[PDB]
């Protein structure tokens, strides 16, 4: 199973300057229950504006480095690589890796961030005429989660 797991803003910013533009706990608590104990494929910028895994899965990144090598992340050179991987694979970002992997997964798990961030990386463009929405879960508003934000799970029509 293949998965994006991304949270995007009104324009599809994803991030800014090697890091996310909103600190959002409630979507960080929906990663971390949608992901331990599965995969998180990620590129390597995204892996290196964080410095270690997360616990509780398999971290891996794809980097051309053949040099690279971290306690407790794997590493593959490419993307079809991605493919072997067993159980539940979550496409983890950046920007290069959503490119690469948007028109090749079965499902995607978006945080819609309803605002409209300064930022230097995107999300694809896409459609919902190539996506049903399986479900669409607004998230709670309150002190340490301020921004506007909606859960949505993407299917591939
Ligand atoms: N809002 C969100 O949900 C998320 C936001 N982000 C944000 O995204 C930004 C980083 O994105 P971006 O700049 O695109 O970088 P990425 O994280 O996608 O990393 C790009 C790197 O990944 C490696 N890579 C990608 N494709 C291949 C391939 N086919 N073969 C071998 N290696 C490959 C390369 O590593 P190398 O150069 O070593 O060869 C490349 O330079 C940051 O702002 C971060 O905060 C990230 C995840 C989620
Ligand atoms: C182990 O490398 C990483 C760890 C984290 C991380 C998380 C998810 C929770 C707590 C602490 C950390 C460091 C994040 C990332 C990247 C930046 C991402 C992401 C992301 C987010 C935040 N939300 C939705 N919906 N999708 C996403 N891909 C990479």
């Amino acid at each position: 199973t293949l998965s994006i797991l991304v949270a995007h803003d009104l324009q599809r910013v994803i991030g800014f300057e090697n890091q996310l533009p909103w600190h959002l706990p409630n979507d960080l608590k929906h990663v971390k229950k949608l992901s331990t104990g599965h995969t998180l494929v990620m590129g390597r910028k995204t892996f290196e504006s964080i410095g270690k895994p997360l616990p509780n899965r398999r971290n891996v990144v794809l980097t051309s480095d053949t040099s690279f090598n971290v306690e407790g992340v794997d590493v593959i050179h490419s993307i079809e690589d991605i493919y072997q991987l067993p159980g539940h694979v979550f496409i983890f970002g950046g920007q290069t890796l959503y490119e690469e992997m948007i028109d090749k997964v079965d499902d995607m798990y978006i945080t819609v961030i309803e605002g409209k961030f300064r930022g230097d990386t995107f999300f694809p463009p896409y459609t919902f005429e190539d996506w049903e929405v399986a479900s669409s879960v607004e998230g709670k508003l309150d002190e340490k989660n301020t921004i506007p934000h909606t859960f949505l799970h993407l299917i591939r029509k």
